[PDB]
């Protein structure tokens, strides 16, 4: 007589309070820990709820051999004197034909896919419904939990991201669309993970993470392909063509956006991720502190490069959780560092004071941030000389999108010593003693721009100083080559060369225009500007270097919309950008897209554009989700492609009326 009608899972209210509307309001998204409701529904009156009550028992599996032992299955009763931290269900309201159940799940469950079933006592099984199981960064006792309401929503909770690109001195915020709650994106990561046969420790976000970084860094091996096919819309259409093989491939000129899919992939399994760039990162070194750079007498770079490189950027995803297997103090921010493979969880605290020995990929985190550069000259009779070269630093401006804002917030403080510092000393030492237990006249001054405008104009200075009582005869060698973010060569631009007399402790300026129309070919796109300065004079046999890396700048994208809007009202951007280039811009296209604002992206033909004058393109469109919304606008044409910029704007619900 306790037979069941049906069973709603309630998942509209269930996903709001356990912060998962985002995922569905119709399956049941949970976060762990946390109770949730459903109503049961019995086909004929309850005469006696004592009775019924201890009849009835729900058992929750997860997996495909769900077994106590693996705490993949669980069986509790119904009644108030259930574990409220463990696997526990009462009844909260009550008619005569419902119950109003409330159950919990412990703050260590096994994520991924649940079923619930219903055991009446002498009756077979009957199965209730599905719900996924999620980390909770809401839950105290959750290894991910965060203590900011704020830090959980930009950390989980926001799919409009931004990964910082460029140089140290000029970084472009790019917006990217995480997207970690469209609806595939939860399903493709439980699917990943079933890769990995450690179902029993899926309780454990650490172990998670290794796992799905190293997945994650195969398929971005396996699936990008050597070098519009720079155009991106985001981490998930990259998920899922690096899951299914379906759709534009990801290239090897855009191959940091691993970092990107990895935060993704972390945030809607509810592991608190964000993305981290870092400027100038010396990769490819194995732990050892020295770059080896090797440039001819005309300053410019022969090969393709080598494996030790200093990258003008690189990008790493940043995880935020306990870590119970290490000595205590290193909960919090860890980096996901594969290693080409296997992947580590470092914390970011053990590369900020050198704890090698920790992880195993401490040493190589540490020596990306902390390695010297060494300039060799390439002699046209072979030889290889030592040079005299400006300090180049690594590590610099390790940034990532700010909390509650659009604005960039630097976080090199976290990974490094202030240079020169007597931390940064002791640390250096300290790495420097367990290493090794374990195994002229003449000053140049570059001065340069952060950024060469595109199809533009800049000048660079080089200072050059005389500290030799008599007068030298110095040749000058300025080089401008293209190199890719990842420090590969890509194509040399432009060679000075210079012939100077420098008075005996005489300081001289020399002052050279840098122009786009002087450069032998036009660089690469996404590539950046190696400006390098050498100086020999008659046969000292050392040549004093500098170099400096810049940035192409390209027009502003000026984006004109008010701060809020009203829901289900049309509202209009308008959208100008001036001409500052030498030619006309041609096949002139223009595309707006936004999560809540606009279904997918609308693309709009406007005409060309001639030098020194300006487009202005108004849209109108009508927001239908209430919320902080981002508008992306991204403009093409012959001369430049996928120039983006964004806007925020918050939309309110209409006045409460009649």
């Amino acid at each position: 007589a306790l037979g069941i009608k049906s069973c709603d899972f309630q998942a509209a209210r269930n996903n709001e309070e356990h912060h998962t509307k985002a995922l569905s309001s119709r399956r049941l998204f949970v976060r762990r820990g946390q109770p949730f409701t459903i109503i049961l529904y019995f086909r004929a009156p309850v005469r006696a709820f004592l009775p019924a009550l201890k009849k009835v028992a729900l058992t929750a599996q997860t997996g495909e051999q769900p077994s106590k032992i693996n705490r993949t299955q669980a069986t509790f009763p119904i009644s108030s004197l259930g574990d409220r931290k463990w696997w526990s269900a009462v009844v909260e309201e009550r008619d005569a034909q419902s119950w109003t159940i409330s159950v919990t799940t412990p703050a260590d469950a096994v994520i991924g896919h649940y079923s619930l079933l219903l055991q009446v006592s002498g009756r077979k099984q009957l199965l209730l419904g599905q719900f996924t199981l999620l980390f909770n960064p809401w839950n105290r006792e959750d290894a991910v939990f965060l203590k900011n309401e704020a830090q959980r929503m930009e950390y989980l909770l926001n799919q409009n991201g931004l990964i910082y690109l460029g140089t140290a001195d000029c970084i472009q915020a790019e917006s990217w669309d995480f997207g970690q709650f469209e609806g595939d994106v939860i399903d493709l990561s439980l699917r990943l993970l079933s890769k990995d046969k450690q179902v029993e420790k899926w309780s454990q976000p650490v172990h998670v993470a290794r796992v799905l970084g190293a997945l994650l860094h195969f398929l971005k091996e396996q699936r990008v392909l050597p070098t519009l096919l720079n155009k991106r819309r985001g981490s998930v259409p990259i998920l899922r063509q690096w899951l299914t093989g379906r759709g534009r491939p990801v290239y090897d000129g855009q191959a940091w956006v691993l970092a990107a899919v990895a935060c993704t992939v972390l945030r809607c399994l509810g592991i608190p991720a964000r993305v981290v760039t870092t400027f100038a990162s010396a990769q490819g070194t194995g732990g050892r502190l020295l770059i080896d750079e090797y440039y001819n007498e005309e300053g410019l770079q022969n090969g393709e490069g080598q494996r030790g490189r200093i990258w003008i950027f690189q990008t790493s995803t940043e995880c935020w959780m306990t870590r119970p297997a290490l000595p205590q103090g290193y909960d919090g921010w860890q980096i996901l560092h594969p290693s080409a493979g296997s992947c580590d969880l470092v914390p970011v605290r053990a590369v900020k004071e050198g704890t090698l020995g920790l992880t195993p990929a401490v040493s190589d985190l540490f020596a990306a941030i902390n390695a010297s550069c060494v300039v060799w000259k390439c002699c046209e009779d072979g030889t290889l000389e030592l040079t005299d070269s400006n300090t180049k630093y690594v590590g610099n401006n390790i940034s990532t999108k700010g909390v509650g804002s659009d604005r960039c917030e630097d976080i090199t403080q976290n990974y490094k010593y202030p240079e020169g510092s007597l931390q940064e000393k002791e640390v250096l030492e300290r790495v420097e003693k367990e290493k090794m237990e374990r195994e002229s006249p003449l000053y140049l001054l570059l001065k340069a721009p952060s950024s060469l405008p595109l199809r533009g104009d800049a000048q660079i200075s080089v200072t050059l100083v005389n500290h030799s009582e008599q007068e030298k005869a110095v040749q000058l060698a300025i080089g401008v080559q293209a190199v890719h973010y990842n420090g590969v060569l890509a194509a040399k631009l432009w060679r000075k060369k210079l012939h100077l007399t420098l008075s005996a402790n005489l300081e001289k300026i020399i002052t050279i225009g840098l122009f786009f129309s002087n450069f032998e070919r036009n660089p690469p796109e996404n590539t950046f500007l190696r400006l390098t300065a050498m100086a020999t004079h008659s046969e000292s046999n050392l040549s004093c270097f500098a170099q400096e890396d810049i940035a192409i700048c390209r027009p502003h994208l000026a984006i004109k919309m008010p701060e809020k809007a009203e829901q289900y009202q049309p509202l209009t951007a308008s959208v100008s950008l001036q001409n500052s280039l030498d030619a006309p811009m041609e096949d002139c296209v223009i595309s707006i897209l936004g999560r809540g604002l606009i279904h997918r992206e609308r693309s709009y033909r406007f005409r060309s554009v001639w030098p020194e004058n300006t487009m202005c393109a108004k849209f109108q469109f009508t927001p239908t989700h209430v919320g902080l919304q981002r508008l992306t606008v991204e403009v093409d044409c012959n001369m430049f492609q996928n120039l983006t910029n964004y806007k925020s704007v918050t939309v309110v619900a209409p006045e409460l009326s009649a």
